[PDB]
DNA sequence: TGGTAGGGGAAGGAT
DNA sequence: ATCCTTCCCCTAC
């Protein structure tokens, strides 16, 4: 009618096949149906914003020498209209002088200058980025995308409500959405802020595949999906997290179903669809996605395998209307990039989201359900699924398996709160939520700065087509065991505070660059960090209120977590070499100040006649030689106030006291963290950092025994009795290994691949790659980059190195000639872990520990 | 398609 | 054989 109000969620831009158009996809309220439906708004006529920086004097391009003719704003306009717009076939365009700010990597560019803003249609040819001219030295905005221009010009900071003044009917239906509208010019789209976000339609799904006998390509056997139609991002997840479901199952070419599938299913009353051929199955799933019309599709291992196979089978089987997997009608699918295949619908891979929120040995679905959902997952081998087609009782269990997998995925998504958190991360950064779910953290802070400099009238850098600088300072530790109270001080968010304290920005230094006059106004980068900290503070104050909605404290918690996660990732965007806002000088300047701030702090504490024993990037550990917390906390604040007297915004605080400390090496120690109580007298928990028992590349047999040793060293017992308890247990573990009392899960060590196992220089050298190649030889799910492979080295009767004798745990039970190397774990795993832990404590030796396990003492 | 600093292991030369 | 550098993966900040 007069206006069109909708809540945008995703955007799609086709740079090559349709330039200057940005498709928006979101929700809109239909009062007649009393439900939100999917809508697609087509924003047309996105201009090409260019900026020509005029030279001081007109020079000839061939000679490159000064001709002595001054360059004016009319002369630079002449060269474009005469020699540039004609040579590159730019018929119609616009021109207007403007003043833009700049503070980035291109040299010989003033901070403030007069540029020639030129706007023309995106359907016209694009200029070269390195274009030079007789009147202008450089040109910006050459390859700026339509989506970027639209999001910046209209201040679209994340998913929000938009009004579309003067909406237009679409000639032919371009989208798979319920409602469609068109915008003539980007100026017709504004941001509405006083409206609550709408619930979303979420669909988590899973699928089971199988390799064909003739061709090695996969084949979709069964798919299941759970749907919830009012999944709110503003509050907790619904219980149950799904309202409806559908399950599909088909046959391969040379396979037929067990008897009476329909009747038995009709008898079981389970809502299961039977497809004759796989092509019939895919058409059913596409039509279900089209009718459900979800905003977010959830699954596991989507980009690595599942989505790539789904598109491939649809292409092979020639299933009609492939583009229904997204929301925009398209004639042909891209080659399998390919992330822009489900445009209009967000893709959530729980295995990817888990890698950003939690820490696990392996991030496959089976391991996630064991750690998050506290329930075991049974997986069907890809070799036994062919025999599962013999009896329907074995095949109906196959559907129930994948159907239960879809529920696990949906349950994992809810427990991690990835949807409510991703929206907050997107509304803070001001990017696209689909990119937040999948893309890295670099693209987010890239958008946060692209907005910040657009707000302040800056020309942002164009999108480009060992280490590199010094980092933190780790003081050398005073190795040993400490019986007295150890005090730990550190600076909260040092690098963000360093930026504010010293006004470090692209604009404040002459980037080589050194800190500016403290009288200078706060730069753009520090002022943005100041906002996030102030915003996080205000949210913290809101959590203090009483008589408040119990659902708000959970949402306020999600928000304040996002504010910190954004402010802390700001530094990393400066050191990333492929970052749009790459500034290695600024990154080195920050890290240098951190070292100087730490070094000056350590020397200040030493001048106070205090002994510092360890210090990492921002922390300092002080040995007090006192057993009274009244004097430790008094001395804790005395050092605190003395340090904070030097910095305006940077502050240091007590991070806890240590009852006992086992400081082994750099970044490796164990302590008993003092926790204050209402009684005024502490209770202690242990903290493990850097020790081999904390890592995941050591077996659980050595990590559990080492954790028992750490508990004995930090214990409040006599020195003569601690060594007795370790002896009695270290000889016991040496007996249960050869006796077989310990499970096989205690012998597996986990290492992940940083590249493809075939792309390694030598696979027989590294153990985990040799096991990865064996998994890739089987029919089971492949092991690609980033995947963690658990392996158990065995005894195959060969005198090859213990690393060359590395096998998979599944090979130990299958092959009877592979047995657990008993002497290896007692000498190469359990011994060095316990030996390095007991190195500073007097009494336990390396050879004495080896004699306890039961091996030839040579140490 | 955040960073550097650092430990602990094994491979692969050179000797 | 041993010494040494290189590469590997995982950590702490």
């Amino acid at each position: 009618e007069q206006v069109f109000h909708f809540y945008w969620l995703d955007a799609y831009e086709d740079q090559y096949n349709q330039p200057g158009v940005v498709f928006l996809f979101g929700k809109v309220w239909i009062e007649s149906a009393e439900t939100h439906v999917s809508c697609c708004v087509m924003v047309k006529n996105i201009e090409r914003t260019l900026y020509f920086l005029p030279r001081e004097m007109k020079i000839d391009l061939n000679t490159g020498k000064e001709t002595g003719t001054p360059i004016s704003m009319k002369d630079v306009y002449e060269e474009f209209d005469e020699k540039i717009a004609t040579k590159y076939k730019i018929m119609k365009f616009k021109s207007k002088p403007v003043e833009k700010n700049y503070a980035f990597e291109i040299p010989d560019v003033p901070e403030k200058s007069e540029y020639l803003e030129v706007k023309y249609s995106a359907e016209m040819p694009q200029l070269p980025q390195d274009l030079k001219g007789e009147t202008f030295s450089h040109v910006f905005g050459t390859n700026t995308s339509s989506l970027e221009l639209f999001l910046m010009n209209r201040k679209i900071k994340g998913p929000c409500w938009l009004e579309v003044k003067s909406p237009q009917l679409l000639n032919q239906p371009v989208s798979w959405c319920k409602v469609e509208a068109m915008a003539l010019k980007p100026d017709l789209v504004n941001v509405i802020k006083d409206v609550s976000p709408p619930p979303l339609v979420v669909m988590a799904f899973s699928m089971k595949t199988m390799q064909n006998a003739k061709n090695h390509q996969n084949e979709i056997i069964a798919m299941a999906a759970l749907v919830h139609h009012s999944f709110a991002l503003d509050k907790a997840a619904p219980k149950p997290p799904f309202q409806s479901h559908f399950c599909v199952v088909s046959k391969p070419k040379d396979c037929i179903f067990p008897y009476a599938f329909k009747e038995v299913i009709e008898k079981k009353n389970v809502k299961v669809e039977v497809a004759a051929t796989e092509r019939t199955l895919l058409g059913f799933f596409l039509a279900k996605v089209h009718k459900i019309d979800p905003d977010i599709i959830v699954g596991h291992n989507i980009y690595g395998f599942e989505l790539e196979v789904l598109l491939q089978r649809i292409n092979v089987c020639k299933a009609p209307h492939w583009s229904k997997i997204g929301r925009l009608k398209r004639s042909n699918m891209p080659k399998l990039g390919e992330r822009n295949a489900t445009c209009g619908r967000m893709i959530c891979d729980v295995e990817i989201s888990a890698k950003e929120l939690i820490r696990c040995k392996s991030y496959h679905l089976s391991e996630l359900v064991q750690q998050i959902l506290k329930t075991e997952r049974v997986v069907i081998p890809m070799e036994n699924i062919q025999n599962m087609y013999s009896e329907s009782s074995q095949l109906l269990y196959l559907l129930e398996h994948t159907w239960k997998d879809a529920k696990f995925i949906l349950q994992i998504m809810c427990e991690l709160n990835v949807l409510p958190l991703a929206l907050q991360i997107t509304n803070i950064a001001g990017n696209i939520m689909s990119r937040t779910l999948m893309g890295g953290r670099s693209e987010r802070n890239e958008f946060l700065l692209l907005h910040a400099f657009y707000e302040n009238n800056y020309i942002v850098p164009d999108k480009q087509i060992k280490a590199a600088y010094a980092g933190g300072l780790v003081l050398d530790p005073k190795v040993g065991f400490y019986d007295k109270f150890i005090l730990l001080l550190d600076f909260n968010s040092l690098y963000p505070s360093i930026i504010q304290e010293f006004n470090i920005c692209f604009t404040t230094v002459q980037r080589i660059p050194e800190l500016p006059d403290p009288s200078l106004e706060m730069g753009i980068l520090p002022r943005e960090i100041r906002k996030l900290v102030e915003r996080r503070k205000q949210v913290k104050q809101l959590m203090k209120q009483q008589d408040l909605n119990p659902d708000l404290i959970l949402q306020y918690d999600i928000r304040q977590k996002a504010l910190k996660l954004t402010a802390n990732s700001m530094y990393g965007c400066l050191g990333f070499s492929y970052s749009r806002f790459y500034a290695k000088p600024l990154a080195a300047l920050v890290t240098y100040k951190g070292r100087e701030i730490l070094m000056h702090t350590k020397e200040m504490v030493q001048k106070m006649n205090l002994e510092v024993i360890y210090g990492d990037t921002d922390s300092i550990m002080i040995n007090t030689n006192s057993t009274n917390l009244e004097e430790v906390f008094k001395l804790g604040n005395k050092v605190k106030s003395e340090v904070n007297k030097l910095y305006k915004l940077l502050e240091i605080d007590i991070d806890g006291v240590f009852k006992s400390l086992l400081l082994l090496k750099k970044k490796k120690y164990a302590a008993l963290v003092v926790e204050p109580t209402s009684d005024g007298n502490y209770v202690t928990k242990q903290e493990l950092k850097g020790l081999d028992i904390v890592r995941r590349d050591w077996c659980d047999l050595a990590k559990d025994t080492g954790n028992f040793v750490i508990g004995q060293i930090l214990s409040d017992q006599s020195r003569d009795t601690i060594v007795e308890n370790i002896q009695k247990r270290l000889i016991e573990i040496g007996e249960n290994v050869l006796n077989g009392s310990v499970p096989v899960s205690q012998f597996e060590i986990n290492k992940a691949l940083t590249k493809d196992p075939q792309d390694y220089p030598d696979k027989k050298s590294l153990p985990h790659v040799h096991v990865a190649l064996w998994i890739n030889s089987q029919g089971g799910r492949k092991v690609k980059a980033g995947d963690t492979v658990s392996y158990v080295i065995c005894q195959d009767g060969s005198n090859l190195t213990a690393s060359q004798r590395a096998y998979a745990p599944e090979q130990l039970q299958k092959q009877d000639n592979l047995t657990i190397d008993t002497q290896y774990y007692l000498a190469q795993q359990i011994h060095p872990v316990v030996a390095r832990i007991c190195e500073p404590i007097d009494g336990i030796d390396a050879v004495l520990i080896a004699t306890w396990l039961g091996l030839d003492p040579t140490q």
